[PDB]
This record gives C-alpha cells, structure tokens and sequence, in this order.
C-alpha cells in the first residue's frame, strides 16, 4: 500500500522533499 505522506504532498521544501523521499519506497508503485 501507498503511504499516505505520499499520497498527500505538500508545497514546502525541502522539509516535505526530504519526508517524501524517505517516505515513499517504490513499494508504492507510484500510486
């Protein structure tokens, strides 16, 4: 399943860049 940081991005960098990254694995599938 796709985590939810991922599903629901945010505008402000890199703090949410950063989160994202770490907080999205390809396991997602890119939704």
């Amino acid at each position: 399943g796709c985590p939810w940081f991922c599903i629901y991005p945010c505008k402000v960098e890199p703090i949410c860049g950063v989160v994202y990254a770490s907080r999205c694995p390809r396991a997602c599938d890119d939704d």
